[PDB]
């Protein structure tokens, strides 16, 4: 089944023509998408009602919309609106021309630590705006952090996001798979915001060591390292990162550090976090002092 | 810890009085430094080995070394050797006394026409014979084209250097920011000599002009006419002058002079070039 070259509202009459590939992943292709009238640009989302019919799809995507379209927050991935043809559904986003943490990874490796700190401050003020609105996203990782023409992050593909009806409520059912497993959904133990916290300790491990905390060559291996909590920093991390790591990687969801204590870590209170990063941070390390100090031009 | 008052090679027995601090820049520190014997004097390259544990810094400092060390030209900082404490990597080099064309352009700002011809050309011939030996500077800027006593030009630094191993090898990997970002470094579409011939470019403006050509106050608006080749030469600036920055600074790298061919130019050829100049140049216009 074809997708349309102009994708028409049947309620707004607004109406998108479909420009640039953009990329894929599961049942859904994303394409830049630009209005008629105001010629504004967005990414549009692109799913085929034929990979909705399974009963878990449906729900999948219908939370995926009831989740993002309740959100507005700097951090997080701007949500503009959705309609549906017979053949498809059409979810209008924020455009992130930048890409995503993922390409600036497989790009870069280890990332120097003031652009790791720059990115996490990021990832964390999203997830705090998110766990305040009850909202645990449950999948967070690389490439669905995306990035605007600033390099500011943005969290999208919500795929998987649950809203908590009340606080101290735990949940156990997951319409796929998360990136990063934390022990506790392995376990099948029930879950809560800590997952989260749990995804940026494996993040924040890839950005400053360049390769993945748990992850080895087979699944097995990954998820036995992930149920004993076996992996290694190395040396060369400066102690204050490799501390946060290890409060974030604990097998007890309890002893991690809430969303509010992340942000709170000497790693971000007391270590150099740049306002900006130059555009050339996504293919070449930037230099900075030994210790950066704001009374220099 | 603190840095050794005399540095001893293990091996060779030599051994060295650490004089006046020089300079720092990123992970480095440069001290002045005589010999115990001959009472000769270096420049002391003096960088901690607990900065070069990260296994991306030890393979910067270890290439540069590696790149540095088999260069011998008058137009390159003199390599006299290297060894290490458990502390420190200790690198010999050739003393340049009179600091580097950043300090001159800083103090002079736009030079006269045949003292940028002057320093434009030891800057090539330098280049000439690193590009004859397959090696890419790729951060040539005033603060690594260095003056001795006689404000010979000395290009240093080679922390970003390149060796190219076949003939048409495009290079990707920078290990750090280089202060020219020539147009394929900032596309990441592979480079190769090219890039050395665009900074030299810059620098001819940035002598002759007395301001940087696509340097703004912001950083995006820098990085978008760099894409776009948006610059402009002022009227004052000789036609000669003129065409060879516009040849030089081409978004296209294929369509830039070779450093071959940048030597030929009529610029250099029919250019007024002084023998030496006086030490006065460095602080005051001088008389032609
Ligand atoms: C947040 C909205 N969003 C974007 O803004 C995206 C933009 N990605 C970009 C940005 C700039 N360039 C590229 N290219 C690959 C270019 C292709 C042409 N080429 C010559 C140069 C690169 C891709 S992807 C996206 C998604 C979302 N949500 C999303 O991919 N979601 C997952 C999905 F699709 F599986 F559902
Ligand atoms: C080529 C060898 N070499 C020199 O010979 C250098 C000599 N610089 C001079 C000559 C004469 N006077 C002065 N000063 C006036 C001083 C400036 C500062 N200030 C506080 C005291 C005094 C500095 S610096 C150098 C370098 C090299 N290589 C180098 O700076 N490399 C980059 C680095 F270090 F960051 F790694
Ligand atoms: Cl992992």
């Amino acid at each position: 089944k074809e997708i349309p070259e102009v994708l028409v509202d049947p309620r707004s009459r607004r109406r998108y023509v479909r420009g640039r590939f953009l990329g894929k992943g599961g049942f859904a292709k994303c394409f830049e998408i630009s209005d008629a009238d105001t010629k504004e640009v967005f990414a549009g989302k692109i799913v085929p009602k034929s990979l909705l019919l399974k009963p878990h799809q449906r729900e999948k995507m219908s939370m995926e919309i009831s989740i993002h379209r309740s959100l507005a927050h700097q951090h997080v991935v701007g949500f503009h609106g959705f309609f549906e043809d017979n053949d498809f559904v059409f979810v209008v986003l924020e455009l992130c021309r930048r890409r995503s943490l993922l390409e600036l990874h497989k790009r870069r490796k280890a990332l120097t630590e003031p652009e790791a700190r720059y990115y996490l401050r990021q990832i964390v003020l999203g997830c705090q705006y998110l766990h305040r609105n009850r909202v645990i996203h449950r999948d967070l990782k690389l490439g669905n952090l995306f990035l605007n023409e600033d390099l500011e992050v943005k969290i999208g593909d919500f795929g998987l996001a649950t809203k908590v009806e009340y606080d101290g409520e735990r949940k156990k059912t997951l319409c796929g798979t998360p990136n990063y497993i934390a022990p506790e959904v392995l376990s099948d133990a029930g879950h809560s915001f800590e997952v989260d916290v749990w995804s940026i300790g494996c993040i924040m491990y890839t950005l400053l060591v360049g390769k993945p905390p748990f992850e080895t060559s087979c699944l097995k291996e990954t998820y036995l390292r992930i149920k004993k909590n076996e992996y290694s920093i190395p040396k060369h991390i400066n102690p204050v990162a490799a501390s946060l790591i290890q409060k974030m990687l604990q097998t007890d969801p309890t002893a991690r550090p809430t969303i509010n204590e992340l942000l709170n870590d000497e790693f971000f209170t007391s270590g150099y976090i740049p306002a900006r990063l130059p555009i050339t941070c996504l293919t070449i390390p930037p230099r900075f002092s030994i210790a950066p100090s704001s009374l220099d031009p």
